[PDB]
DNA sequence: GGGACACATGTTACAG
DNA sequence: TGTAACATGTGTCCCC
C-alpha cells in the first residue's frame, strides 16, 4: 500500500497549499486598506497586519453613530432647501432649451446580477435606441414598464456605471421609502421633445 | 549536544506557537466585529472572516468618505445662510455670528428630582419645540418662567445632563449677589434671532 | 542568532 | 468514507 500513499499525500498537499495561499491572499488585501498612521518604523507583518484592521474597524464603528445624525439633518436640511429654492425663479428659458427632455419607450428591464440597485434598460427614441441604467431595482420591477413609455434626458455624455455604458439618464420623484417615475399622461409617439414655451 | 539540540527546538517551537496563538486570536477578534451573515446556519471558517472583514471594510470607507461629503455640504449652507442673514459684511462680527442666539418661550417648567438647583424648562420656537435645562431653580420658580420670553444659545451642541438632553442653553447674568434671566424689552414672536444693531 | 514565513504531516469534525 | 478546516513542529530566509 505505498502507491495510494504517494497520491494520498500528493493529494492532501495542494488542498493546503490553496488554503494558505487563500487566506494568506486575503490579508495581503487587509494591508492595503489600513492607513499608515507612522514612518517606515514598523514593518508590515501579519501579526500587525490584523491587529491594525482590528484597531481601524472599532475607529469606525465609533464614527457611526455621528454619521446616523448627520444621515437624519440632511432630511431636514433637504426639506429645506427643497422649499426655499421654490422662490427663487431665474431660469433663463435659453438655459433650459439646453437640456433636452424626451419620451422613450422602453424596450430591455435587464436586471443586472450581483446589484440590488441597478436595472439595466434599453431604450427607443424613435429612430435612435439607447442604453441606460436606472437606480430603481428595490422600487420598480423590471417586466413593469417593458413597453410603457417614460420621460429621460437625452443630450448627455456616454458614462460607464458599473461596468456599463449608459448614455442617459432617467428622471424619477422620490419620496424616501418610495420612488416614482415620470410617464406621460396620454400616449404619444416616443422619441417626442418635451417643450415649456407654448406655440 | 542532542540536549542543545532539543533547547534550540523547544525555544523555536514556542516561539512560533505565540505568533499563531496571536494571529489566530486577531481573527476570533475580528469575527466579533463581522455582522450576522444573512444566514443563521453559516460556517464561520477563517478564509471567511478575512474575505467577510475586507468587504467590510471596503463598505465602511464607502459610508466613511459620503459622510465626509455630508457633513462639507452642510457646512457650506450655514455659512451661506450665514452671510445671507448679515448684509453689512463685517470682519470684527465675526466670532459671533456663529452664536446662534435667539427669543424662546417658556411654555412648561418643571423642577428635576434630585438636584437642588436644576431646572427642566419646556422651550417654544415657534417652529419646533425644545428641551433645554438650567440651574436657575434655586433663584426662579417655575411658576414664574411659564410664558416667559427668555433669549438661549441655541445652536449649543446637544450636551446630555441628568438622563436629560438639552439642545441649548439659556442665557444668564449674575452679579453674585442674584441672579436673572435675558429677556426681550419689547414683545417680539418666538424664535426671533438675535442680531447686532448698527448701520 | 532571533522573528516572520511557507511547507509537509497529525488531528478533528461530520462536509459533500 | 475522503474531503474540508484547524493543528503542530521543522527548515529556509531575512536583517545589511
Amino acid at each position: 500500500s505505498l502507491a495510494k500513499e504517494r497520491q494520498k499525500k500528493d493529494n492532501h498537499n495542494l488542498i493546503e497549499r490553496r488554503r494558505r495561499f487563500n487566506i494568506n491572499d486575503r490579508i495581503k488585501e487587509l494591508g492595503t486598506l489600513i492607513p499608515k498612521s507612522n514612518d517606515p518604523d514598523m514593518r508590515w507583518n501579519k501579526g500587525t497586519i490584523l491587529k491594525a484592521s482590528v484597531d481601524y474597524i472599532r475607529k469606525l464603528q465609533r464614527e457611526q453613530q455621528r454619521a446616523k445624525e448627520l444621515e437624519n439633518r440632511q432630511k431636514k436640511l433637504e426639506h429645506a432647501c427643497r422649499h426655499l429654492l421654490l422662490r427663487i425663479q431665474e431660469l433663463g428659458i435659453e438655459d433650459f432649451l439646453k437640456v433636452d427632455l424626451r419620451v422613450a419607450k422602453v424596450l430591455s428591464a435587464e436586471r443586472v446580477e450581483g446589484s440590488e440597485k441597478l436595472l439595466k434598460l434599453t431604450l427607443s427614441l424613435g429612430d435612435e435606441e439607447r442604453t441606460v441604467v436606472a437606480g430603481i431595482a428595490k422600487y420598480y420591477t423590471p417586466e413593469e414598464l417593458v413597453g410603457k413609455k417614460i420621460v429621460i434626458v437625452a443630450n448627455l455624455k456616454p458614462r460607464k456605471i458599473f461596468g456599463i455604458e449608459s448614455q442617459g439618464m432617467i428622471l424619477a420623484a422620490s419620496d424616501g421609502e418610495n420612488l416614482s417615475v415620470i410617464v406621460p399622461d396620454r400616449d404619444v409617439k416616443e422619441g417626442a421633445k418635451l417643450s415649456a414655451a407654448l406655440e
